[PDB]
């Protein structure tokens, strides 16, 4: 299979399970708290590298004791972390993270060496982008790095797929250098401009992106599957049933997992279905990526169906 | 000299704080401005505001085995406070505090018990000759309600004064309210206690009255920037706070409880005595972060003198 690099994030991850979101001036008592790995970035590489990619990965920690540890575990997951820069007088990105009962979520930020992660470091890794088969990247990153890498990898002809997430508006430069970009709901409308309540407001916001010079729209409606669009022929391909726990990082295995399976040449569909499967895995485990499942666990679930 | 003893029974958490524009929404994901990893809990707050303000104070808590319930320890011994009352929980971490702050400096907090949780009756039992020689004890509710009440019924038959912050906001037994002396609810505590949504010095005295029928003669009504209303069996006075440009309000209402038990048991009128808690919380309003924001007793006071 071909070589797959995911440039991004790396956050250690603070979760607290509480009933209620605390309201303003408020405080309110969990009944869980976990201390995880986490960074879309890092998230996404770890699926990729468990579910059997050959996958390096571009990122910042800084030179504190998480990030020497977090870089430890990333080796292994199967993944070449030797494009992963230790940013000296910073400090590894954290996430503070509230689950209520309800299972939603809300997430506060510290970039930390995350914000260091630069054109110049792009630039570095000019030879590597340009040979990948792929480049899969978030917005967890500055924007400007995200543009410079997808201009190497569109300058090479390496397939740039975007997972444009956090949400949040992108210039029409970046979107035309897209092949694939993976908005959850959320996003396709931040994007777009409409809303998704059901396919028939996936299609209508897949041809918005699709006229942006995106060629394959997958967005993602949580439990619903996602509406699959190749330049505007397009369905929704159904996702596995399970009871949920913490869907923290199901995007995130979803995109990991899909590239590997694109890379093993495996047709849309099914890369998809691959892709499901290792996400359903996911949202029935604790934290980022402890929760991402390995190659051997997903296509045991897939025989099992 | 030294004045009378006071204990303070409550918790102890490491902060995680992260400044942002907006606290963010459902689904949402937000990067802010400014990350921090500090020492807090309203009960170590506290006790270090009596402390640095010169009291004569021991505390009663809860660590976890771990090595920030080490650190913290260590810290808190630094801060004027005997800390042989605070006991270590094996096999259980410390509490944690997750912190939002928005563009204005208000503030969202999620809490992660611990090793709190484990501050029970029998370890308040351990304490009472401890409780019963102080001549106050200061308590808030992020420590078990059983436990609150158990050290509120030996300081009331040892005319030990009982003086409860009520916060978290929640709703509490008339069983404990009828033990307390001095009860410093803030606005959203004392709705939520009385059912009346204070605005005004209008409001603020119907709460209180409610609260002085529950059995509590002293009551202050914190409000914010606007001071606080402080009544003593009916007859209500507001006294301003100070102004000041503020960065961080969280533990301004700890440090304004631990600084004011200090001047009452130093024998300060109640009117001088909320003047020396404002001063103290005004300074640690313009710092951030809980402990870290906390100002000494020389600090209060030349605060003071310069006013
Ligand atoms: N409740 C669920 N049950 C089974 N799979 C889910 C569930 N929620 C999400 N998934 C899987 O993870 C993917 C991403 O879900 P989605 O919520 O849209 O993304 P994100 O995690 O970024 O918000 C889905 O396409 C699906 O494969
Ligand atoms: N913006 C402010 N300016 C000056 N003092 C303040 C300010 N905010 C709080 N304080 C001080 O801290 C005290 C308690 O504040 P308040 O918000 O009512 O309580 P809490 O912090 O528990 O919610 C006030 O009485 C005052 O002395
Ligand atoms: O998508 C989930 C991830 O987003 C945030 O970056 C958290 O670190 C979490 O691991
Ligand atoms: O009152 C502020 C405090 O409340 C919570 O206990 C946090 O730990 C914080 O230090
Ligand atoms: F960049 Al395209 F269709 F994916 F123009
Ligand atoms: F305990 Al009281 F008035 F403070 F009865
Ligand atoms: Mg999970
Ligand atoms: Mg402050």
């Amino acid at each position: 299979a071909g070589s797959l690099v995911v440039l991004g994030s790396i956050n250690a991850d603070h979760i607290l399970n509480l009933q209620s979101f605390p309201t303003p001036g408020e405080t309110v008592t969990g009944n869980h708290y976990q201390v995880a790995f986490g960074g879309k970035g890092a998230n996404q590489a770890v699926a990729a590298g468990r579910s059997g990619a050959n996958i390096a990965f571009i990122a910042c920690t800084g030179d504190d004791s998480i990030g020497e540890s977090v870089r430890q575990q990333l080796a292994t997951d199967n993944i070449d972390i030797t494009p992963v820069s230790v940013i000296k007088g910073e400090s590894t990105g954290v996430a503070l993270i509230f689950v209520n009962g309800e299972g939603e979520n809300v997430i506060g930020i510290h970039a930390g060496a995350n914000a260091a992660l630069s054109p110049a470091l792009v630039e570095a890794q000019r030879e590597r982008i340009a040979n990948a088969s792929a480049l899969l990247m978030q917005l967890e990153s500055p924007l400007e790095s995200v543009m410079a890498a997808a201009k190497i990898a569109h300058q090479n002809k390496t397939i740039v797929a975007l997972n444009p997430a956090p949400a949040r508006e992108l210039p029409d430069e970046l979107l035309a250098l897209v092949d694939i970009i993976t908005p959850n709901e959320t996003e396709a409308e931040k994007l777009t401009g409409i809303r998704v309540e059901n396919d028939e407001d996936a299609a209508k916001a897949a041809q918005v992106l699709h006229e942006k010079g995106i060629r394959t729209v997958l967005i993602t409606l949580g439990s619903r599957g996602v509406w699959a669009s190749v330049n505007g022929e397009g369905q929704r391909v159904p996702g596995f049933r399970v009871q949920a726990v913490d869907t923290i990082a199901a995007g995130d295995t979803f995109n990991g997992a899909l590239i590997t399976a694109l890379l093993e040449e495996k047709p849309l569909p099914e890369a998809i279905r691959f892709a499901h499967a290792a996400a359903a895995i996911a949202v029935t485990r604790k934290g980022a990526q402890p929760s991402v499942p390995w190659r051997e666990e997903i296509d045991a679930f897939l025989d099992r169906q």
